[PDB]
């Protein structure tokens, strides 16, 4: 069968529970893989079906990556139209949603700064290997148990060339982290995806709140493509900051590599991942 997958296993072997983001983050529900006993997360496409495209293709990348700071394929049913996409269960759920309702004394700057790191690492491994996200965000971001925050795919497809306008017409869910260029003209590459990434350290360090929070809608798209980018989030150290800008930079010829921002977080968690040289802790951000 073309269409088979050995990722596809039997729905009848899962058990459903409580819905996961059925209100806001589409038809997500709670399951049990029966044959592992081991809790899943379970996404139905049956009802609007607004995006077929881009389910299937989360299906379809999970089946071609697999990484801790990706979000695991744990099994699939295209065999059916309400087709189902099982993946492990996130148990403090998207990253947006975690760090608003998150006890900022324990997810303090520190573990902030480190779920960047982690991040940036997710998508190098996607970048080495020419697939690119397009849409990178908190709320496409999922946060589990010892702080473990990974990547996922929502909009995940490959790269190749990313040599400009390397899209599928509605590639972008989330407007103020679609880049002034790819709001102008529809135009993504690997560095409209770096404005993407920015947008999240910005997210991480403000505790998941929006970027350009309390000005208009119509008016984002203005001030984005005047060169508006948003400002150091209080308690994120200037370190960081000057990376966080450097993802927003205005031209994409001067805007950094995942490779430069690698190096960036490398140094600056080693100065909080010594962990041990500094006695009596290190970095509080208060809010």
């Amino acid at each position: 069968s073309p269409n088979y997958d050995k990722w596809e296993m039997e729905r009848t072997d899962i058990t459903m529970k409580h819905k996961l983001g059925g209100g806001q983050y589409g038809e997500v529900y709670e399951g049990v893989w029966k044959k592992y006993s081991l809790t899943v997360a379970v996404k139905t496409l049956k009802e609007d079906t607004m995006e077929v495209e881009e389910f299937l293709k989360e299906a379809a990348v999970m089946k071609e990556i697999k990484h801790p700071n990706l979000v695991q394929l744990l099994g699939v049913c295209t065999r059916e139209p309400p087709f189902y996409i099982i993946t492990e269960f996130m148990t403090y759920g998207n990253l947006l949603d975690y760090l608003r309702e998150c006890n900022r004394q324990e997810v303090n700057a520190v573990v902030l700064l480190y779920m960047a790191t982690q991040i940036s690492s997710a998508m190098e491994y996607l970048e080495k290997k020419n697939f690119i996200h397009r849409d990178l965000a908190a709320r496409n971001c999922l946060v589990g148990e010892n702080h473990l925050v990974k990547v996922a795919d929502f909009g995940l497809s490959r790269l190749m060339t990313g040599d400009t306008y390397t899209a599928h017409a509605g590639a972008k869910f989330p407007i103020k982290w679609t880049a002034p260029e790819s709001l102008a003209y529809n135009k993504f590459s690997i560095k409209s995806d770096v404005w993407a990434f920015g947008v999240l350290l910005w997210e991480i360090a403000t505790y998941g709140m929006s970027p350009y929070p309390g000005i208009d809608l119509s008016q984002v798209y203005e001030l984005l493509e005047k060169d508006y980018r948003m400002e150091r989030p209080e308690g994120c150290p200037e370190k960081v900051y000057e990376l966080m800008r450097a993802c927003w930079q205005w031209n994409p010829s001067d805007r950094p590599s995942f490779a430069e921002i690698h190096q960036a977080f490398e140094t600056m968690f080693q100065e909080s991942s010594i962990s041990d040289e500094v006695e009596k802790e290190l970095g509080k951000q208060g809010v």
